[PDB]
């Protein structure tokens, strides 16, 4: 090849809390939670022991490079820049959306979701007291689409009063175009519904098709949109602890930074900054790399089991390093098969049930890992596969 | 065998250093101007060494050394399924004040006490009420038929206990403890016991934990540690609450994962465990170079500043100073104390209860910076007489 500057053939080897790779048996292969088996970008490391010989870890504000640097990481990357005032720190999506749905909605208030998505968004909707609407994607062709006149019709009922929307969606790996994500945000606007978009894939479009952030929507609508970012998945820093809300609603945007304050989640811990700047600042050229490795990883994984596993049908997807496998022939519940599969292979994947919607028919596989591992899973596939049909 | 003169050089996003004029002293928020304990900072360098921070549990390591910690530094010990992580203390209680209290409730503080208290009561929209602290000959002393008579208020859920008590810096007796807890759970009412500054106890005592009190009462606490301002880990966000209730703490611990603050981020679960498990030695040391800097600003300003009073007190580094006979409200002493002197230390006003008459002042900065800050505040008190 050409030479890659970088390292994507060997493991990071974990301590023992990890939720990946601890009590795991001998040989047990985790494809299942949404880390990467790579080493994050040597820049970004760099930043974190810099910070690291301060020897002293305090209170921290959040400077303006901060928001500069997600500024320029979104203008280079995706051609929108977000207005540097725009943006508000959050030390994680899941928990900014956990706080913004007890901020912006009120007990028994319903928020929609498109089903099967992210399992978080159950969790951070219904233990918040709020109610899981879903305006179903709906499942044919091997393709997942939307029920628009569904989805207003749920978006204008009172009670719907916010939005979690997944740009890109996981699991199903599916980064909306510009019209889909106006079109979205346009809906909710013109019922009053807060649209939160969760962009946390969106710099993990295996194409060139770009994501269109939500805050880019014209301004009529503009006001009723959050986009929410974060380095942890694309630089594979989950425990970074990381975000972004981007709210150009001005007013919305001071409350819900009062909301982050007050949840504990609007302070940075002691990496969070330095990492994250480094992340967007210099962490193009390790993406530009990633982006070639998981490629390589999906088109091995696509082909193999096109050809070689006929039960399944890797959804035809373009973001996210996850795969939605459709397991409907094998007429196993995944909770069942991802059970008996880790059993008899020690194959460890996603059931999809969790997503909901459909997803007991599907299982979801991390392939952000080497391609050794890549190959070690997919023949464990066709190994639990087999052992059925016999 | 540690460094206890340097002062770190902060990056520039610091809340206590960051954006300070020429020469200014920031003698006012709890962080110390100390380098961590190296055993701490070990852990850390090897733990970013993984190249990888992908999603990470909280294992009993963790539960065994807060539980090993609390037996060595309090003769405490919880059981380690009481132990429940938490980022932070404070997000920890705006979690419980949610969970466990409704909108317009009351929750009862002892003021003067941490400004924070009264940011997430009142922040969620729950009402503060106070048992005050009495405050004669210099002393804070609890009325404890007012507490028991607001305790008793059907609408008062909740008590925010501070243990020991920020601003004032004093770690209660057992009995003082006891009969609060107690009190608590004879009216049905949550004891939310803050021990964050539970390390810091300067006399030859000990804390007594909200969590070791006896079972006609232990159903009814949660007390909340925290390495943050023992070692000067602000920013790691490593904490734990301990619940003995197994009703209570399953709903906690629900409540900390919706907020966000459940889970570990990269350095937490190390470091927490690296200072449990091996800063003793430093935080002996610490309270060493503390109890000398706490004597220069007592025997000083008894000297130099003798209308002023810094309190007995026997926890926490942080100096509560009866400045009432100065005859000028803390908030504006503390503002002309900054513009002419540059010295920044807290007001008193923040923390409600007499907080007016009184300056808190963080003495966690090598000596020489204790130097400069009660001449300055010598200084300052010179000019206003003339
Ligand atoms: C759609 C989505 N949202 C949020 C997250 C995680 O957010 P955070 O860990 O920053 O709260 C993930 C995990 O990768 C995800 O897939
Ligand atoms: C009484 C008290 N509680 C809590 C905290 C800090 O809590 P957290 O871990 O949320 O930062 C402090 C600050 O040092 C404090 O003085
Ligand atoms: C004005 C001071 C802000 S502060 O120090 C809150 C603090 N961590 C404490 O111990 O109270």
């Amino acid at each position: 090849m050409a030479e890659k500057q970088y390292d994507f053939t060997h493991v990071p080897k974990r301590q023992g809390n990890s939720i990946k790779w601890g009590g795991l048996k001998e040989k047990e292969l985790p494809m299942w939670i949404a880390e990467m088996d790579f080493r994050i970008a040597p820049e970004i490391m760099t930043s974190m022991e810099e910070k690291l010989k301060v020897a002293a870890f305090g209170y921290e504000s959040v400077p303006a490079e901060y928001y500069k640097a997600v500024a320029d990481w979104e203008e280079i990357e995706h051609r929108a820049r977000p207005k540097e005032d725009w943006c508000v720190f959050a030390s994680g999506v899941v928990p900014a959306i956990s706080a913004m749905v007890r901020q912006f909605t009120s007990p028994g208030d319903q928020i929609l979701v498109q089903e099967p998505v992210y399992n978080m968004f159950y969790s951070v909707i219904e233990g918040n007291g709020r109610r899981v609407i879903s305006s179903d994607l709906i499942y044919e062709n091997s393709k997942y689409s939307v029920n628009w006149a569904d989805l207003e019709e749920k978006l204008a009922t009172p009670s719907v009063r916010m939005m979690v929307f997944c740009n890109p969606h996981n699991p199903i790996g599916y980064a909306w175009s510009e019209e889909e994500v106006k079109r979205i945000a346009e809906l909710c606007a013109k019922h009053q519904v807060l649209l939160i978009s969760d962009e946390i894939h969106g710099d993990l479009v295996l194409t060139d098709e770009d994501i269109t952030p939500a805050f880019t929507v014209d301004w009529d609508a503009k006001n009723w949109v959050v986009s929410l970012i974060s380095p942890s998945k694309t630089f594979n820093l989950a425990a970074l602890h990381a975000a972004c809300a981007i709210i150009p609603n001005p007013d919305l945007r001071a409350r819900a930074e009062e909301s982050f304050f007050l949840a504990g989640i609007g302070e940075p811990n002691l990496l969070a900054i330095p990492a994250a700047i480094a992340a967007y600042e210099e962490g193009h050229n390790w993406l530009r790399e990633l982006k070639q490795v998981l490629r390589d990883n999906f088109a091995y994984a696509r082909e193999f089991l096109a050809k070689e596993v006929p039960e399944v049908k890797v959804l035809d997807s373009n973001a996210s390093y996850l795969a939605w496998v459709d397991i409907s022939a094998l007429g196993m519940n995944a909770e069942d098969f991802c059970k008996y599969l880790r059993e008899k292979t020690g194959l460890i994947i996603s059931a999809g049930n969790g997503y909901r919607g459909n997803g007991h028919e599907f299982v979801r596989i991390n392939l952000a890992c080497p391609k050794e591992l890549v190959i070690d899973g997919m023949q464990r596939l066709k190994q639990g596969v087999l052992n059925l049909n016999n």
